[PDB]
Formats: C-alpha cells, sequence, structure tokens
C-alpha cells in the first residue's frame, strides 16, 4: 500500500534486489535473477531526484557486491592473517568502493534523463551502465567482478558473446530489464513486447558454430591438481615434498598424454634455483613423446643489476626444449593489488600486455595465469587465429572453499565461447576442467582433492567476430546510443 515512495523503504528494497543478483552467477546459476535484480535498479530509481538515485544505486551495488564478493574475506584472512573483525572492515569498505559506481550509473542516470521513458531506460541506461563499468574494471587496474551475461554462459543469449562479446550481453540484459520495469510502473503492453522480441531475437544465434574440430589433432592431456594447502604451499619445508608430489603424479602420463599441465606456481621457488630439476625432468619428458608447462617464479636478473621477480609459465620436454634464456614463457601482465604489487608509487613485475602463445608438443596455447582469465578483451588481444587451446592456470584458495572459486570458473567459461577455442584450465585444488569451444564443461574434477584430470580434448580452427574485432562495435553502439540519448534530451 504505497509504501514504495519512501527514500528509506527504496534503499531496503535495493538491498535485497541487489542481493539477487548474486543468485544469477554460479554456482546458484539462476540467469532470471538478473533481469529480476536489473529490473530493481531502473525501477527504484524512477521518479527520484538525482542524489537520492545515487543512494539507491549504491545500496543496489551494497547487496550484490556485499553478498557476492563477501568470499574476499577468505582471501584477506589467509593473505593478512589478522582477526575477523579486521577482515570483515576491509570487505564492507570493498564492497562500498565498488558501490560507487553503481551509486555513479544512477545519479548520472537521474540527472541527465529525470522521466520514467523508453529512452532513459532502453537507450541511455546501457550506453551510461556500460561507461560506468568500463570505470570500474579500469580505475586502480579495476575490479570488473560480477557482470551480469557471465550467469548467460548456458543461458538464451548466449549466442551474442561470440559476435560482440560478453559485454554486449551486458548491454541487452540492461535494456530489456529496463523495458520490463518500464511496462510494470507505467502499466504498458507495448514495452513488454519489445522486450520479449528484443530477448528473443539472439536466441536462434546460439545454434551457429563458428568453429572447425580437428578431430584427428585430438591428443590426451593430464592437469595435476597437486593440492598443496594454502597453509604450507609457501613454506621452505614443504618445496622438497612438492616437488615430490607433483614428479610422482607426473610419472605415470609420461608417454601417454602428449600434454601435461601443473598449476599456478605450482613450483613454489625461483626458477635459477631448480636448474637440476628442470633439466632432468625436460629429458625425460622428451624421451617418452610427452610435454609439460607448469607455473614457476622467476626472479630474473635484467639489463641494469637488478631482479624482476615474475609470475610465470614455462614449457619442457617435446616440441618445447626448456631452457632458462627459452622465449617460449609466458609473464603474468595484470597482478593483483595488494596481493602481488601496492597501488602506490616485493612486489611482482608485468610481462608485456601482449605475449606469443605458448608452444608445447606442436600445441600453441594462449596463455592467462588466473585473475587474468577475466580480462575478455585482453585475452582477445593475445588470441591468435593460430591458437589450438587456451589456457589458464590458478591458485583458488584465494577465492575460498565458497562462491568464489565458481564465480572464477563460470567467467573462465566465457573465453572459451568468445574465441570458439577449448579452454584448459589447471588449479591447486579449485575447479580443474577442461572447457569446450561454447562454453560448455567437458571435464572436470572435485576440488579439494589431490589427483589428474585426464582426457581428450580436440582444438579448434576459425574466427568468430569477436575474435576478429574485439570490443570496438559494442563501443561504437553505446557511443551512438549515448549521442543519441543526450541530444534526446533537447
Ligand atoms: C534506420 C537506421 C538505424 C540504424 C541504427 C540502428 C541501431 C539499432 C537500434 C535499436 C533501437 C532499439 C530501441 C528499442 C526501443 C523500445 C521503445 C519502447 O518499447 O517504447 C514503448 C513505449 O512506446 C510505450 O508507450
Ligand atoms: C557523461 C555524458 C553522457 C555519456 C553517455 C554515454 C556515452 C558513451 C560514449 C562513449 C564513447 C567512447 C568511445 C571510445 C572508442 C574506443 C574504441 C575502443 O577502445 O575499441 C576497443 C579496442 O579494444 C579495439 O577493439
Ligand atoms: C590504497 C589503494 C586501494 C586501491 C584498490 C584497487 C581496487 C581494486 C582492488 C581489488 C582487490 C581484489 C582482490 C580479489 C582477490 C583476487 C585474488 C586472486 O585473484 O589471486 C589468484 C592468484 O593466485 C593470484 O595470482
Ligand atoms: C577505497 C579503496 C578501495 C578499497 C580497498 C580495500 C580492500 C582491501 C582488502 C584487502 C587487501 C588484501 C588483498 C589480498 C589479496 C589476496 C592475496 C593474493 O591474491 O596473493 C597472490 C599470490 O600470493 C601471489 O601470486
Ligand atoms: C528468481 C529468484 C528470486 C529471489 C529473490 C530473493 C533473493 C534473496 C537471495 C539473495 C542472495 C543471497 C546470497 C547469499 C550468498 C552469499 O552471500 O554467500
Ligand atoms: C567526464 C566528462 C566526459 C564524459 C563523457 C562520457 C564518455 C567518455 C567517458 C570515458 C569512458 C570511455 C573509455 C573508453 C575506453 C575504450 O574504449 O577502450
Ligand atoms: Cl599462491
Ligand atoms: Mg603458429
Amino acid at each position: 500500500a504505497s509504501l514504495i515512495e519512501r527514500q528509506r523503504i527504496r534503499l531496503l528494497l535495493a538491498l535485497l534486489f541487489g542481493a539477487c543478483g548474486t543468485l544469477a552467477f554460479s554456482p546458484y546459476d539462476v540467469w532470471p535473477a538478473a533481469i529480476i535484480s536489473l529490473m530493481g535498479l531502473q525501477a527504484l530509481t524512477f521518479n527520484r531526484r538525482p542524489l537520492q538515485s545515487a543512494a539507491i544505486g549504491f545500496c543496489w551495488g551494497f547487496g550484490l557486491f556485499g553478498s557476492g564478493i563477501n568470499w574476499v574475506y577468505v582471501s584477506i584472512a589467509t593473505f593478512g592473517g589478522m582477526p575477523g573483525p579486521v577482515n570483515i572492515f576491509l570487505v564492507v569498505l570493498l564492497a562500498a568502493y565498488l558501490s560507487l559506481y553503481t551509486g555513479l550509473f544512477a545519479g548520472v542516470l537521474s540527472r541527465l534523463w529525470p522521466k520514467t521513458t523508453w529512452l532513459r531506460v532502453a537507450i541511455a541506461a546501457p550506453a551510461l551502465w556500460q561507461v560506468t563499468e568500463f570505470l570500474r574494471g579500469w580505475v586502480l587496474t579495476g575490479f570488473p567482478w560480477l557482470q551480469f551475461g557471465y550467469s548467460q554462459i548456458d543461458g538464451p543469449l548466449k549466442g551474442l558473446a561470440p559476435i560482440m562479446g560478453v559485454e554486449a550481453i551486458n548491454f541487452l540484459l540492461m535494456m530489456v530489464s529496463g523495458l520490463l520495469a518500464l511496462a510494470l510502473v507505467k502499466r504498458n503492453w507495448r514495452p513488454l513486447v519489445v522486450a520479449v522480441v528484443l530477448f528473443a531475437l539472439p536466441f536462434p544465434l546460439r545454434y551457429i558454430q563458428w568453429f572447425t574440430p580437428q578431430p584427428e589433432k585430438t591428443i590426451q592431456v593430464s592437469m595435476v591438481q597437486g593440492d598443496i594447502p594454502q597453509s604450507l604451499k609457501w613454506d621452505e619445508g614443504q618445496l622438497l615434498n612438492t616437488l615430490k608430489i607433483y614428479y610422482n603424479a607426473t610419472a605415470p602420463l609420461m608417454g601417454k598424454s602428449s600434454l601435461i599441465i601443473w598449476p599456478e606456481s605450482a613450483i613454489t621457488d625461483l626458477e635459477i634455483n631448480q636448474q637440476p630439476f628442470l633439466k632432468a625432468l625436460d629429458g625425460e619428458l622428451r624421451d617418452k613423446g610427452s610435454s609439460l608447462v607448469t607455473g614457476i617464479v622467476d626472479a630474473r636478473l635484467n639489463k641494469q643489476n637488478r631482479y624482476d621477480t615474475y609470475n610465470t609459465i614455462i614449457t619442457l620436454g617435446k616440441g618445447a626444449p626448456y631452457s632458462y634464456e627459452s622465449a617460449d614463457r609466458y609473464n603474468k601482465n595484470h597482478l593483483v593489488p595488494f596481493g602481488e604489487f601496492v597501488p602506490l608509487e616485493s612486489s611482482f613485475s608485468r610481462g608485456p600486455y601482449i605475449q606469443p602463445p605458448l608452444s608445447a608438443n606442436g600445441i600453441e596455447l594462449t596463455a592467462a595465469i588466473s585473475y587474468e582469465i577475466i580480462l575478455g578483451e585482453q585475452v582477445r588481444d593475445n588470441f591468435r587465429p593460430d591458437t589450438d587451446y587456451l589456457l589458464t592456470i590458478s591458485n583458488d584458495a584465494w577465492f575460498g572453499k565458497s562462491i568464489g572459486p565458481w564465480q572464477h570458473f563460470q567467467m573462465a567459461r566465457m573465453r572459451a565461447l568468445e574465441l570458439a577455442r577449448p579452454l584448459l584450465r589447471s588449479t591447486n585444488n579449485g575447479i580443474t576442467a577442461v572447457i569446450g569451444p561454447q562454453g560448455e564443461i567437458q571435464a572436470m574434477i572435485p576440488q579439494f582433492t589431490r589427483e589428474v584430470l585426464t582426457t581428450n580434448v580436440t582444438p579448434t580452427t576459425g574466427l568468430t567476430p569477436y575474435a576478429r574485432t574485439g570490443n570496438w562495435p559494442l563501443w561504437v553502439l553505446t557511443a551512438l546510443f549515448g549521442f543519441a540519448a543526450v541530444l534526446m534530451s533537447l
């Protein structure tokens, strides 16, 4: 009974509608919850003053991020080792910082398009949501966690991703959710019909196969989930058992699996420190028909008498003879704030933004370390037409035993769909899996086990429209909409 037009009631409902958006992502996977969450954001800001709207947008974000990324508590607790209330204080600060961008979006949309109208809801909102979400993923190196439409990896809109990227699905979901909110508030059937047509049109695109599989190039791949406990991983006494654990798991696979993979920083020692182990392993792998890629840390002495420490992937074995001077390697480019460096200016150095694909046993792998797999444009920029598989290695203990590793895993799936390549995901303990060229999960082992995933995987060829272009077609769309919306407010 009309309680909705009290500002404090709008703030509370925004928290609920924002929290509802968390159900859209893995492991919950209720993709309609993304539309309901966006409907609340669009509707709760109708007929509000700009700062009233910004507060509602902030509270929507606080429910979304407060419920969606509170697993970073485990990251902070594992990193800092401080009492609980201290880590809660930092988590609330994180969710509050990210909610500035959802409040930015609501405040500006209310300031420039105050009226409840199709223009505000279907033209201005998706274009401005694209800008404010870019800023969230760019400012201070950014944190673009939780974009709806990553929830469409198994949904009716998935065919959009190979054409224009996952951000196109962010764009369309906001558009459709606005017109549903518009139809509800104005009690009008026309915006609902347009919303249904807009939602339904991209459905036949999921029956498009942009890739060409190569069945006779199929190889057996093994991914060693060593499951080193995080409290022990970097202890100096653990190093010798870690190398034992991984070598013993790999020995029965040599000569059977063409490609063997160890996860991020599996060898918890400097690369210069392990030349005896690496050289011996390389020869045994070459003598059998096998190849190995593994994570490690590299403190490399540079031209100016100093060491740049990297989070790196190295290659060994058949078709990739190991050498400390070999260019057949990958250095992490996008480091994690506080975890791997500090925003001010022992830290990690960054590899180049674009690095060549890894080569191993005649296989070409486009690599990204952990978090980097969510950087869709960056993964696309490193992709090459001759890339056979996408590769990501990660240590998802930093994501908790919670929803964290599943949200990370979900977004890695989008890379395979966007580029029409199989994705090899090797992790220390959290969701090791092979993803097919359409985002489907071909093989997977349970978390928190010490075992290896061995299966057949088939490489693909072909270029999706998104692999050809990248983000610029969507950007010219938000520019055309932004130009039109700004002029329409004449
Ligand atoms: C003529 C050439 C155009 C080239 C550019 C085209 C770019 C794509 C444009 C798509 C626009 C989609 C707009 C969708 C707009 C929906 C408006 C609506 O539902 O209004 C309901 C009210 O009327 C009820 O009273
Ligand atoms: C605050 C005022 C009102 C704003 C309304 C929304 C305006 C949106 C317009 C933005 C224009 C930005 C144009 C930026 C164009 C850059 C193109 C680009 O970066 O392409 C991607 C590359 O990776 C290549 O693939
Ligand atoms: C003082 C200035 C403050 C600037 C603040 C910048 C805002 C963005 C911060 C995001 C932190 C996100 C932390 C999320 C934890 C991810 C950890 C991770 O991905 O690590 C996996 C892998 O093991 C590692 O290589
Ligand atoms: C308002 C400004 C923005 C708000 C800022 C407040 C948030 C700070 C919270 C946690 C920092 C601790 C980060 C811990 C990151 C996880 C550790 C990690 O990822 O380690 C990587 C690995 O150890 C090496 O490869
Ligand atoms: C179609 C579903 C509609 C559901 C509407 C009510 C949503 C309430 C649930 C909010 C999400 C809470 C998730 C908490 C998980 C977490 O914080 O770890
Ligand atoms: C702040 C005053 C101008 C505001 C104009 C709004 C549109 C420009 C805002 C900057 C975001 C554009 C970033 C593009 C980056 C890229 O395309 O890769
Ligand atoms: Cl680690
Ligand atoms: Mg080539």
